[PDB]
């Protein structure tokens, strides 16, 4: 079976896009709750941005866990790549993070330097990274806007080599910015994962600027990717990143073994939610309030219904379920019948008509008013 | 290049599911926007629901433009079917819109009956519908649960070919409910496609229950799908259809010919909204309120950023760029720079700084605001 570990990213690539960033108290809260989610990794922040994002790395890097990877995300950068590990070098696990860009656009415009010498940019970071982490510590390179290395793909390939022999365990593969269509990216990362092998872990990091983060993420596990990018309600950049709720449930669904707590999901979202002030829509995938309704057909059962359209049940996700008939909610006439049905008390069409306004007027005349079978039994 | 249909469900499968369906005034509202819009076609309704239904179906049929198809959808059913043709007979190019389950599950243990006895039904419904609509009219067949019709995928081709030739031009494939993953569901559409080949169009219509429906639409395409069925703002069945303005973005960014009015996406969006008083979350995809900032690196330029990390320009979908720079915005220590550097004022770190502090000054004791480029060089 394929290992796929679920690394989360929401206090680093999430925070930074928040309108009001997180405090201290407000990243040990989402850690904690990121803990007992059970995600399989954790990125801290990025801490050589300011004083405080560095402090922040090193209080959550000692709280982590035991055998949990606590990474933090460095520009390929000999002073940079030192703050970090100063940073989580004192967490059980630490994991060092280096991004540098790999697309022919950032080469040529952005960075303006040639193949040849981002070549030896990546070797020198990771081999320095290395160098001073020492051997057993993982390094996870990223080629940022790797998406949209379209026209330079075959460099690419020689760019995460170069990371590998120079000392990266992990190759990380950004979608940067949502552009094209799944499978242009899954092909993508079958051909490096065809060239990688087995000398270092595939990772994938997909944000949602076309809404196909999560299929992107979710097709490159089926060309040899182990690990995920997540950011729990789907923060981050922009559109942001791939939502972690949506990506364990459909690989949980398509029968692959991942550690995620999925009762946790919920209450996990809600109180996420809480803390970033963006309410969750009620269309949401998993966690919206409306998607378990089935109210089609009071146009003219409802365990049929929660049967055959349901893809997972509400209390999987640590949700309860709302979905139940009543006598006076309009439609009340077939839960009527039905009940009369049960208990073979034969009345006519008016009659249950008549018995849905008897119903209403004792529930519309009680504070909230719920009618009992039995009392309804004794109205005929 | 490929002819690609988009094809909207918004007023039937969108409002079906909306906890306060639309009047028939709100349903002319949308419709109208899905003209202005410039989609291939438009489901107007269920008409043989009620006789509300059947009404507006009428009242759309006849408001349509001429060449723009009119569906409306019926169960294969010969009263229905009737209904279905009366309600949408007058408009310029009426289609009927058939379906029946095919998937495993729902022949076993819904429908009851044998596989030879499926095919019967479909050849006896389409049959007729051809009958009464005479041979000009589209008719569409979709076969319901075809996403979940995994163990018998075989049969599945068989009732599509049997569809076809009692006169189906148009064949519709549901993902009712979305259970596995994008690949899964189009490699069934290429088999599908494989064997219908010119008989009919290949149209999708995928739900949102994993968030991969705009995924699974667009990769649909690349297997020979020509029509994709959606919904305004991800609106029907539980976490929604496949979202309009996903798809078309999507497919227009990988170089596809479509007919819709990109920039009325984002006015279509805010008004649709309004009419359902669902919100739009601030980071969905295309029209989000926020997914045009770039504010990571506060924590330490604007045009590079607008450069290189957006897949598209907010304009192109109907949106004003909000974000530009400020000189009393904190962080606007950095755009006084810049505006010093450009006049080639010489003025030190404090001076800066002293000069932020006195714009703000200027800007809280003026009710909003703001510091003019030519008043703050003036300053020095
Ligand atoms: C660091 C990298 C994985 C990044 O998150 C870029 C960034 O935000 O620094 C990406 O989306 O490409
Ligand atoms: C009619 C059909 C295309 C359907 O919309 C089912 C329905 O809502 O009647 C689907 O998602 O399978
Ligand atoms: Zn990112
Ligand atoms: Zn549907």
């Amino acid at each position: 079976p394929k290992t796929i570990h679920i690394q989360d990213v929401t206090l680093r690539d999430g925070n930074q896009a928040l309108k009001r960033p997180w405090t201290i108290d407000e990243k040990i809260e989402v850690f904690d709750l990121l803990v007992e989610l059970n995600v399989d990794g954790i990125e801290v922040g990025f801490p050589s941005s300011n004083e405080t994002e560095f402090h922040t790395c090193q209080v959550l890097s000692k709280r982590a866990p035991k055998g949990k990877p606590i990474a933090a995300l460095s520009r390929a950068n000999q002073n940079e790549i030192a703050v970090t590990w100063e940073a989580i070098q004192k967490a059980d696990c630490p994991r060092m993070h280096i991004v540098y860009p790999v697309s022919d656009f950032s080469i040529k415009h952005v960075l303006k330097i040639s193949e040849k010498e981002v070549l030896q940019k990546i070797r020198n970071s990771i081999s320095f990274a290395r160098s001073i982490v020492g051997p057993g510590i993982e390094i996870q390179f990223s080629g940022e806007h790797f998406g949209d290395a379209i026209e330079n793909f075959a460099f690419t390939k020689e760019a995460f080599l170069t990371a590998i022999e120079a000392g990266a365990n992990i190759i990380n593969l950004p979608n940067t910015v949502e552009r094209y269509r799944p499978m242009v990216f899954v092909n993508m990362v079958k051909e490096i994962k065809d060239v990688v092998k087995d000398k270092a872990i595939i990772s994938i990091h997909t944000h949602n600027d076309l809404g196909m983060a999560t299929a992107t993420s979710v097709e490159s596990v089926y060309v040899g990717a182990e690990q995920i990018e997540v950011a729990l309600n789907g923060l981050g950049e922009r559109a942001g990143n791939t939502n972690l709720y949506e990506t364990a449930i459909a690989l949980h669904q398509n029968g692959e073994n991942l550690n995620i707590n999925f009762q946790r999901i919920y209450p996990t979202a809600k109180r996420i939610s809480e803390l970033t002030g963006i309410p969750i829509g009620e269309k949401t995938p998993i966690i919206g309030e409306d998607i378990f309704s089935h109210r089609s057909g009071i146009h003219q059962t409802l365990h049929q219904s929660k049967g055959a359209y349901r893809t997972f049940s509400p209390e999987f996700v640590g949700r309860m379920d709302k979905e139940t008939i009543s006598f006076t909610n309009q439609s009340g006439h077939k839960a009527i019948e039905f009940l009369l049905h049960q208990r073979g008390i034969q009345v006519s069409k008016e009659g249950i008509h008549h018995l849905f306004s008897l119903a209403k007027s004792i529930s519309s005349r009680e504070n909230n008013r719920e009618i009992t079978e039995a009392e309804l039994v004794a109205l005929s």
